[PDB]
């Protein structure tokens, strides 16, 4: 009944289930979860692996002595359970020294510090076997306009990612980076607000081949955009190295609801797309069990995630296979969208009088697109009202 | 008293002042303005030139006979007044044959037609002397998810812009293109929603050098982003070929208010940036005098535009020159932002123990950024409360 | 298979299916539909009745002669089909004389005119048998701040509704009014933006008993609010005389998609509420078939509406009846929410030391709310994944 | 040079300047400020008084012994400086026992507890001399739909405010309550989201006369509404007992920027309104110095607040007095808006043939409103470009 298996590629962040529940207007409602503990409960539910921030596994300020002790206990846990670690990131947002940013902070000294803190937790990412490395520059921005020269910051940002590449290139690591956009929160405005702004940025770096994106549901939905639309340009441009799943009800604070929640009609068009294009990386889940819940609630919430994906995957599978849905698509000319417009060459088109001088625009404009039917059909499938 | 002169580069679209006032819920409140008429009133107010859609100058369905008559009358007008035409575009949104799009429409035949309609009004753009050519794909999108394969559409979009380049390359024209993003309205979702999404798209075309952007105030402010932030990546990436100025009060229908209106604190940080980076192209104005106004109102509204830019330009000039503002900037370390972080090389940084092993993070984090003062200063300048 | 019958109370506006497709950036894509024609197709699909604007049935400027001819043809149509007319409204937004508003316009003369135009189409509303009368003040607002004294406008608004009541009171009509809020579009800001702002306004009129609300899905969802939350205060306060159903994808232009579309998880919590509280009025549908469609598309789109309501009604019915959903509710204490907090009186509470001096706050705060389970359950029901 | 004096009525919350800087994604960047310390620095800058949450002055869990010690030290501070305390509130959001709400929480026991916690800090509000008492129900809402019966919650909410009134009525206190709306954050959706939703709620309580509102800038601007528009209905309905000033850049997390910041054109239309209607209560400031700042920054940020109000007050004063602005207003008929529409009675209007049968609608619709000029004038005044 929609049971998950490691072969599904469902992964979680230690900081997701582990969220203690502290929000601007409230203290923590839950007690700390030990990383080994999250790992057994997850493996048990049907996951594949887990992701982490340096600061999640190794507490800030930890000596290299205690630092070994947390990596061994984790190491052992991964083995007794079989879980994997296909992605890792740095924590350049919590500590106060990052109040103005990491790679883009004004204090030059603060920038160097954040470049090392990363390089350090990259040697560990590999040591464990992570394939992708993500970077979320949440403290990279400004509330006021004279606080940041956006042109100077974009320089300090390319210089940061470049160095990192030169490092992985020398260290002959097979790892690749994933830049995660957010339009805002915790800064008034964040650098590289959406997938689009990050994709362009990557075509300016020295080694573009080593960079991609890790678009998150709610984040793109914080600017009011169509998430699936955005996962399309990344794939079209071959840059979807990773993805963060969750829920978001519109434009407002980053909610991070469990997957399926929020915009349900949208999560249906994402799975479909991810299945069609053959996305094989991990189906990550960057969510936060609400603070009105306890631990039995955190595990139910993380169960709902995978389960919602599985059903949606099914309901989408049928959608495409339905012999009737297939003819509606032809009725709406999605087959003609796939066909090149001018494979006949420019010259051919400039002389072809069927495209202008003789085109019957009136007869053509009267041709209905039949989009409302193909949708209600889609709707019956998601609800399971077809039969 | 803030009088404009053609040397300011203020330009307008024939369809701006000429707007008749028809909105979804209302008939037109103003009568049609003849293009020659807009041209004399504008030259009179202190402008430099005007932009246009093929359909603005040459009514849809016009024979090549009447078509010559509108280009001559315009031609003569430009001369008796001295106005110039530094930008031109096609109209792929009004006619019903474009209900599903132009370059990305599903009906292949509709795509070819829209490629020619453009190529035609490109030969005219040059004939007049336009330097830039803009493209706004407003009908390029979908309301439902199965209505468009976003990967197939991005193919038909690259194929469209490519052909156009092959054409201008053969026709040895010195013109360049400008893709204008919009996140939505009139379609539920529009392809290449923001500046970011268009910048990445341009690095995939065959001839990237011939493409740029024409970001519009309200449009980026329809997704809730920081406009100036966005004009920074375009400049940083050298792609600001043109720009559309106007006003927008938040997230909602595209208002197109006169310049200065809407977010005033933002229009102050844009002019400053445009002046600093030395933006020399035109200061275009894509606005719509509200329908509660008559013609004396349309001319006052177009007067307010340039005037607001001029004052803002002044108030920003003083801001930067103020000896006190200059030391606040140093106080907030914008001078250190400009300084490279690791010109000493990767190796130097990996050994430099001043950046990690010995960095005093606590002492550094206690260092205030002093951003609130530099802003109130900025605020006094905009209001003119410094003295 | 989710077939509707007049006993469902599904109604439509003549201006919904009849929409010709003209948007700010496009001419009409469909031809005019004659009112009698909409009436036969609708009765055929399974409806109960239709609503209208004076201007929909009787074209603006029509003489009392032709005016009788449109009311007779309509009259006859209603009979050959059995359809009813349970609601009617005035059209104070299209004509240019309403560019500054109707009841709140500055030109005093324009206000009187709009008061009569209404009183006229009220005598007709009854003549036909409408039970409710709706008022949408879309042109009541301003783009600029000095354009309207909001205190003076609220006076001219109470004076407008008052007079109307004095009229229906004298004409001994059994009709009641329904004020429909919108936060914006076509004006920069609209008076009485949300349900809340209209509910308060009604408690100031002379005859409050004769007024209520007609909240529309997308409209409240244009400000980013929770629609069902809003339909709750209206019912709690006994003011839901009518309702407009449709779809809206977030914050942006008013889409008016068919019902079910947009936020699907929200339309599930609305039907449930409407069924629980026993809402018996009409399940109106104020939507707009998209302009990429033709007539076969307009009828399919209006079919999807009712169908989506029917399924959602079912999936919600099961939800509540599920013996398991019932114990989850008890698990989450919705039964304790219904229980009064201090029926024991103030004094009893001030002495009751179980509520403060001895309350164990720590033990109580540790009590999980179990909300994530009751939701995934809800989710399985909507998708039909329970079994 | 825009210096404030207690006669201006500028007040602050202890929790504003005192904010330590902890946000969802970051630890505190500033150290704790002692209440007596905030009081001396504020009195020094030019304030009138300060507001507080029980939990700000008396730490949660404090014994009645230490509880006296904090009220005496505060008491003395107020005297050595002369500051006043015209408003006080309870803290029903931080502690975890309020994770599901206070007055509306499901656990009945949690509701009683929160009713007492309030009644307690009301006896103290008076003891000090506060005139108004505010209530912000931030934890009153839900993320999921089955988590809360919105009809049951509105019952538990009226029962809460009622009891409080019965208490102040018996305790013969001269105090009055102020309900502060927020559409969201920290809950997915909050009960009584906007000023409108709270105004209606007040007309259902047992003792309406004892209730009002305390609208906050950013909060109403979180739903995308026009703040000044909203302060107009409250005044029109005589319910503006208090107000919270600050800044907010659009729709997103609650920023709480210093006053003047965010939407500057809007803060100009608010002061004008507050000055015209003769608002005499306090000009409260509920803001948060950003966490990139230290203490010298917190005092500069709180200086900018009052200063921005003072200038805006001036620039607005001139606006109204300008002989030219006065004739523009007449030109735009704001004088006719103030004039009653039908003081002649219903009958008079029904017979008056100048309002319909003979009204020249075409001649009337051609009458421009001249709104764009009156605005550019307004703009010149705010910038100080008139002369
Ligand atoms: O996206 C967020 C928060 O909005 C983070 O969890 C990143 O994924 C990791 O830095
Ligand atoms: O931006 C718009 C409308 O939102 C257009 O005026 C383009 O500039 C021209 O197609
Ligand atoms: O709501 C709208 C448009 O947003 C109207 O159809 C009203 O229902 C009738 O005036
Ligand atoms: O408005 C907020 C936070 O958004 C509070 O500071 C209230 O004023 C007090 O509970
Ligand atoms: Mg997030
Ligand atoms: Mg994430
Ligand atoms: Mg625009
Ligand atoms: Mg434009
Ligand atoms: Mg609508
Ligand atoms: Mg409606
Ligand atoms: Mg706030
Ligand atoms: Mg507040
Ligand atoms: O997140
Ligand atoms: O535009
Ligand atoms: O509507
Ligand atoms: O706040």
């Amino acid at each position: 009944n929609y049971q998950p298996t490691p072969e599904d590629r469902f992964t979680f962040g230690l900081w997701t289930v582990g969220w203690q529940g502290r929000d601007p207007f409230g203290d923590a409602t839950r007690r700390a979860l030990d990383p080994v503990e999250s790992v057994r409960r997850l493996a048990e539910l049907g996951a594949h692996g887990v992701t982490f921030h340096d600061d999640d596994l190794i507490p800030f300020g930890s000596s290299d002595s205690e630092r070994e002790e947390h990596v061994k206990r984790f190491r052992q846990a991964l083995d007794d359970t079989g879980m994997k670690v296909p992605m890792a990131t740095t924590n350049l947002f919590t500590h106060p020294v990052f109040k103005d940013g990491g790679f883009t902070a004004n204090d030059r000294d603060v920038r160097r510090y954040a470049l090392r803190k990363t390089i350090r937790n990259i040697d560990l990412a590999v040591e464990l076997g992570a394939e992708t490395y993500v970077a979320w520059g949440g403290r990279e921005g400004a509330e006021s306009g004279g606080a940041k020269d956006v042109r100077d910051a974009l320089d300090r940002m390319k210089e940061a990612f470049d160095l990192l590449g030169e490092y992985v290139t020398s260290q002959g690591y097979d790892i690749r980076f994933a830049i995660e956009p957010k339009p805002n929160e915790p800064r008034g405005d964040i650098l590289l607000p959406t997938v689009g702004h990050a994709l362009a940025f990557i075509e300016r770096l020295e080694r573009p081949e080593l960079y991609g994106v890790n678009p998150e549901v709610g984040h793109e939905q914080m600017a009011g955009l169509n998430f699936p639309h955005g996962i399309a340009q990344a794939l079209w441009a071959g840059k979807l190295f990773h993805i963060d799943l969750n829920g978001q009800n519109g434009i407002k604070y980053d909610q991070d609801l469990r997957f399926g929640a929020g915009d349900l009609r949208a999560a249906f068009w994402l799975v479909d797309l991810l299945e069609s294009a053959g996305y094989s990386g991990p189906r990550h889940f960057d969510f936060k069990p609400p603070r009105t819940e306890d631990f039995d609630g955190v595990w139910a919430s993380a169960a709902g995630c995978m389960r919602n994906y599985l059903i949606l995957k099914e309901r989408a599978a049928a959608f495409r296979a339905d012999p009737e849905v297939q003819e509606a698509l032809r009725a709406s000319r999605l087959d003609e969208l796939a066909r090149p417009t001018a494979a006949d060459g420019l010259q051919a088109l400039l002389d072809d009088r069927s495209a202008f001088e003789e085109f019957d625009v009136d007869a053509a404009a009267a041709r209905g697109m039949a989009f409302e039917r193909l949708d209600q059909l889609a709707m019956d499938h998601l609800l399971g009202a077809r039969g």
